[PDB]
């Protein structure tokens, strides 16, 4: 296994070469490939000449475009603010679940708010070991007949971990820095070197605050406590011997980290434009680089083409003004050197490149036309900037080898983040740890929509789609065709986009390529986790059309299905809490009322034991024919095996089929509440349902009681939420207004229903909306968690344990990735 790293300079190649010799990672060999600039390395990775490089966030955006097709895979984790510990959040969510779902696991947290390594389930007496995230160590379950297990102690905090490393077996590491930790195990704001007498400030995760390093005998700056804001900040640094303010930058000499860098270009230019220091607003006034060329008299901006923007660079011959360390003024520490050597009056870089020392001739140039000390960058900056990242090809053929090497190299403490040859070679010198990013992350989700759009805005005039048009996302060709017919009559209110599946529609809406889509319940958790909201919902009640005639009216019964546990009146011995070992009948594996809801409740109350193992002998079409979930399944009256199959071949398949399994050979069936009324009172002419009576059956309540099949509203496993039309938060009002108007024309009572019908089509079934939809009802947003608000507390608890930590789609870790954005 090999990893070929692309270096952009002679100095970087020299550092990478040193790591080839010094860093011994078994199974994986590192190699270094020289190219002359950042862009030439990006092309080399696209072409397979190399596999990976570290990129500024600005270049991460540029590399994501079709010219290069690279994606970020590894980056240093950062924090926006202090958050609740995971255990305490889990405790709060589980305590906020539906109290009628009895016997649920409530985590046990310690005096620091973390998980006790031993976790136990009160109602079952089962205990197990967990990791720091409270996730069960599989295979450590112990039954109540045994003593609770012996579980390893929790992993130490970063400060205590590095304290024990610094000591390293010895009881005192003499002459070396030993971190000082508080009582929660986080870094004390003030840190001091036990031998040199120097002191400085750190944030809560131990990152040094620039401009606070203080030699002994001097007054140290005040160190802020509980600092969990670890995003990097773009800053403008100047010497205290000058006197101009930010608003007087016109005509000055400037040093920038680079033309493509976010801290050296995007952040200052963004502020120049918003403060109208630059006579520029759109691509009609030329390029941004030309406008900046008119603003400054002479600058060093590596990568620039304009002559005066390269005048101050000091690279030799072809190396001058190159995006490469061979240009001595390239990068954050090159821009600072350019100011230090008086080739510029101001340098544009980020806080992590500022001097550590408090005393000196440098200060910060704030955009509010004041100047402030180095350590006040959080209140004197040009914005938070995104993290930087290791990138590779979008195909990800080398992602695992790159991740494995860097993980092993960091474990062995290889010299990744420093070098005698120079600063910020291969990686930023400020970097302390590099971690894998979510597997589905791309530049959009890594940078965030705010910074992604801001970067795009400097390259093209982004025509923002109209708020009076709803771009509908379709998932197949017939839907696209019905949507094109809708657009033809809509007068421009409706347009169409094409995706392959509902999740890609969610992605399109997030990225501003579409505006709305109708989602099955099984996709709503991922949609809500990613930040979309229900705008309107499909109202399915055929008995009451009054909420559809008069909008906004009160709804007596939304009419969605209710999952129930159906048993016979004769079997008086069976209640909810003894279904273990009985004979269950499921419509099919994957059905929400017949499987997902029952399996969720069984898992919540029996330590995630398999619904396979929970019952005795069952019929659940979808399982393996050899399992006990198909023993009850009768294949086909016309024997071919078609047993336990997902077709009408299996006699026990579906709503009516699970009702068959109950009466024939079974004692409990998981079905919607409508199944018993549809197949009793002689409503089914078949011989098995020969005038079977509805009063012959009852439904099981979660409190151990029973009730007649008519009271499904108060004795159910869970009611399903309706299907929802989702959109972005800022677009809910427009989508609601446009859809309600379209419904007044082409709904079931539309004034123009002869021209188009929203809820039917000759092109197929359930296109765009379900064909049985009565109308769309605006979602009445309540002051609660959107998860509980949309799903209902019962469904939320039964299927998701009322938790925001489920991952039913790998898109969720990518779309919930936190960003370094500004207001
Ligand atoms: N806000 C809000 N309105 C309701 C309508 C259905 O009636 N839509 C939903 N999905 N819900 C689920 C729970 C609920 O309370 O019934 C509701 N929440």
């Amino acid at each position: 296994r090999h990893v070929q790293w692309c270096t952009i300079s002679h100095l970087e190649q020299k550092k990478c070469n040193d790591l080839v010799g010094s860093c011994n990672v078994p199974d994986i060999t590192l190699a270094c490939v020289y190219r002359s600039s950042t862009e030439n390395c990006m092309a080399a990775i696209k072409d397979g000449q190399a596999d990976a490089m570290f990129l500024d966030s600005g270049d991460v955006y540029k590399a994501s475009l079709d010219h290069y097709n690279l994606k970020p895979i590894i980056a240093e984790p950062y924090s926006l603010h202090r958050e609740l510990t995971k255990c305490l959040k889990h405790r709060q969510e589980s305590l906020g679940g539906d109290k009628m779902v009895k016997g649920r696991y409530i985590p046990q947290c310690d005096e620091k708010g973390n998980y006790h390594p031993v976790q136990c389930h009160a109602s079952t007496g089962y205990c197990w070991c967990v990791n720091a995230n409270g996730e069960k160590i599989e295979g450590t379950n112990t039954t109540p007949v045994q003593t609770p297990p012996t579980c390893p102690s929790q992993v130490l905090t970063k400060c205590l971990k590095e304290r024990q490393e610094a000591l390293g077996g010895k009881r005192i590491a003499i002459g070396r820095y030993i971190p000082q930790c508080d009582e929660q195990g986080n870094y004390r704001p003030m840190q001091c070197h036990g031998s040199t007498g120097y002191c400085w400030c750190v944030n809560a995760i131990g990152e040094k605050i620039e401009g606070t390093n203080t030699p002994p005998g001097n007054t140290q700056p005040t160190c802020q406590s509980h600092d969990w804001d670890t995003c990097h900040y773009a800053v403008a640094v100047v010497k205290n011997s000058s006197t101009f303010q930010f608003g007087q930058l016109k005509g000055k000499r400037s040093c920038h980290s680079g033309l493509s860098k976010t801290d050296g270009w995007n952040a200052p230019v963004n502020v120049f434009v918003e403060k109208k220091l630059l006579p520029w607003d759109g691509l009609a006034k030329g390029s941004i680089e030309r406008a900046v060329s008119k603003f400054f008299s002479a600058s060093c901006i590596p990568g620039a083409t304009e002559t005066n923007l390269c005048k101050q660079c000091i690279g030799e011959e072809e190396k001058k003004c190159k995006s490469s360390h061979d240009e001595p003024y390239y990068g954050d520490h090159g821009a600072f050197r350019c100011l230090q050597e008086d080739k510029g009056d101001v340098a544009f870089l980020k806080n992590t490149a500022l001097p550590d020392e408090h005393s000196g001739v440098y200060e910060l140039l704030c955009p509010d036309n004041t100047r402030k000390p180095l350590n006040k960058y959080k209140e004197c900056n040009l914005g938070k900037v995104p993290a930087d990242a290791v990138v590779t090809r979008k195909a990800g053929d080398k992602t695992k080898d790159i991740n494995d090497f860097l993980l092993e190299a960091q474990k062995k403490k290889c010299k990744l983040f420093g070098s005698p040859h120079g600063k910020d070679l291969m990686f930023d010198d400020s970097t302390t740890h590099l971690a894998p990013l979510p597997s589905e992350i791309d530049a959009f989700f890594f940078l965030g929509v705010k910074w992604y759009n801001a970067m795009k805005a400097l390259t093209e005039d982004v025509k923002l789609p109209s708020k009076n048009k709803v771009r509908w996302c379709t998932i197949n060709k017939p839907e696209m065709m019905k949507c094109k017919d809708w657009a033809a009559v809509s007068g421009g209110a409706i347009a169409c986009t094409e995706a392959s599946c509902p999740e890609h529609c969610v992605k399109q809406i997030l990225k501003g390529e579409a505006d709305a889509v109708t989602l099955d319940v099984q996709y709503m958790y991922m949609a809500l986790m990613c930040g979309l909201l229900p705008a309107v919902e499909e109202y399915p009640n055929k008995d009451d059309f009054h909420p559809c005639q008069i909008p906004g009216s009160t709804i007596k019964d939304f009419g969605t299905k209710r999952a129930v546990a159906l048993v016979k009146k004769s079997n008086k011995d069976i209640k909810w809490n003894n279904l273990k070992g009985k004979k269950s009948c499921h419509t099919h594996v994957g059905d929400i009322p017949g499987w997902v809801i029952p399996a969720g409740l069984i898992s919540n109350q029996n330590d995630n034991i398999d619904i396979e193992s929970f019952f005795g002998e069952s019929c659940a079409p979808g399982s393996d024919t050899n399992s006990k979930l198909c023993k009850l399944c009768i294949g086909d009256p016309e024997n071919p095996s078609t047993r336990c199959s997902l077709s009408d071949k299996e006699a026990y398949y579906g709503n009516e089929g699970a009702f068959r399994c109950l009466v024939e050979k079974g004692d409990v069936a998981f079905v919607p509440h409508t199944v018993v009324f549809a197949n009793t009172d002689g409503k089914n002419p078949a011989e098995w349902a020969k005038d079977l009576k509805s009063e012959d059956f009852e439904i099981l309540c979660l409190d151990g009681s029973r009730a007649p099949v008519t009271n499904y509203r108060g004795c159910n496993l869970s009611g399903l939420p309706p299907r929802a039309i989702v959109t972005r938060e800022e677009s809910v009002s427009d989508v609601v207004r446009i859809l309600i108007n379209q419904q007044s024309l082409y709904g079931r009572n539309g004034f123009e229903k002869d021209m188009f019908q929203m809820f039917s089509s000759a092109k197929g079934q359930n296109l765009l909306f379900n064909d049985e939809t009565q109308c769309l009802i605006e979602f009445d947003r309540q002051p609660k968690d959107i998860m509980e608000d949309y799903f209902g507390v019962r469904y939320y608890t039964a299927v998701y344990s009322a938790s925001r930590s489920a991952v039913p789609s790998e898109l969720i870790p990518a779309c919930t990735f936190k960003h370094c954005s500004n207001s």
